[PDB]
């Protein structure tokens, strides 16, 4: 079909948007859609160089991290899990001098390839601190141009029927990140879209395997970690699985990577696993959100089933608004649609013709 056709080799794709098209997130969305980048998984989204989403950073020093997260990994071979170790409350001043400090700052390289050698090198040492998950913003309440605090897509419809807020995704995170500082592979919660958009520092580098070949990134996860498959049946949901990219080609997992400077956009699309790490000091803010494509990966998502604080999202208002036709036979259990990863969002119609 005209969605096979294409990006049918399912790479990350780089925009360039001028101010005008820049204007409507939604609709930029599902213009990318409509060029085949969600069958990455990933995409990266430069704004117009005319735009500034905050006058200055020059007041963050005092801004506060309730629980900084020590990052201790296990393994070998290309397979680790990550434990999360939190620290006392810090403010951003702590946070850079000791991610600035000689013990953690980051090494020195030519090319790329080095320091991701290094990183996969040398993960397990000296476990490093993320400044992760902290409640707030950075946007200038002004900012009405792919504004994480607002980005007024149907997502909204969780808060607006139920008045239920879910830190992180359908509220920002802040992420201050240090060299080594890692996330691991996962899809989002109820497999939306994410927005990640690096207010400063050095870069973030990512890792994205496309959604048409996840399940079997899943099964090798699987073959790997018998013991966490068992206990629970998305374990990966955890963000504790790290898996270097020579694992993943060794055993034929479809992978591509970008990376991700200060100023720059990463849209997340359903279903599309991705993991990563930072350079060095940063500062990055992200949340989730959705389309109507999204709403049958949410009808479909396969939810962790060990933990009582895992994210669970009724889809019940998304079919009954979107798929009223549906609605009967999917509380029915009857309703077996069957998700083409490379067909773009309806919105996208427009953009087609
Ligand atoms: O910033 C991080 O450490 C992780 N970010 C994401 O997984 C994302 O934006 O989808
Ligand atoms: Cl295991
Ligand atoms: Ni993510
Ligand atoms: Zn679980």
């Amino acid at each position: 079909s005209e969605s096979e056709t294409l990006n049918p080799s399912a790479r990350i794709m780089t925009f360039y948007p001028t101010m005008e098209e820049f204007r409507n997130f939604s609709r930029y969305i599902a213009y990318i859609e409509s060029q085949g980048a969600h069958r990455a998984g990933l995409a990266k989204v430069v704004p117009p160089k005319e735009w500034k989403p905050r006058a200055s950073y020059d007041d963050i020093d005092d801004l506060v991290i309730p629980a900084p997260i020590q990052q201790l990994v296990t393994g070998q071979s290309g397979l680790f899990t990550q434990y999360n170790i939190q620290k006392k409350a810090m403010t951003v001043r702590e946070f850079r001098k000791i991610a600035n400090s000689d013990k953690y700052c980051t090494p020195r390289y030519s090319e790329f390839e080095e320091l991701e050698r290094k990183y996969w090198k040398n993960l397990t040492f000296n476990p490093p601190i993320y400044g992760a998950d902290v409640n707030g913003t950075l946007y200038e309440k002004h900012v009405d141009e792919w504004n994480i605090g607002r980005l007024r897509t149907i997502l909204d419809l969780v808060e607006k029927e139920s008045g239920i807020t879910i830190e992180g995704v359908n509220t920002p995170y802040l992420y201050f990140g240090m060299w080594k500082t890692s996330f691991a592979w996962h899809t989002e919660d109820m497999d939306l879209y994410s927005i990640n958009y690096l207010h400063f520092g050095e870069p973030k580098s990512w890792y994205s395997v496309p959604p048409e070949h996840g399940k079997r990134l899943e099964r090798l996860a699987k073959g790997f970690f018998p013991g966490s498959a068992q206990s629970c049946e998305a374990f990966l949901r955890h963000k504790m699985t790290l898996i270097s990219p020579l694992m993943l080609k060794k055993y034929g997992i479809p992978f591509d990577k970008v990376t991700q400077e200060a100023g720059e956009f990463m849209i997340t699309f359903p279903y599309g696993y991705h993991a990563g790490f930072n350079h060095g000091f940063n500062c990055a803010e992200s949340t989730n959100f959705a389309t109507r494509r999204w709403i049958e990966y949410g009808k479909q998502a396969v939810l962790c089933s060990c933990r009582k604080d895992m994210v669970k999202i009724s889809m019940d208002v998304f079919v009954r608004k979107f798929q009223p036709e549906r609605y009967k036979l999917w509380k029915a259990g009857k309703d077996n649609t069957v998700i083409d990863h490379t067909l773009p969002t309806p919105e996208a119609a427009e953009f087609l013709k």
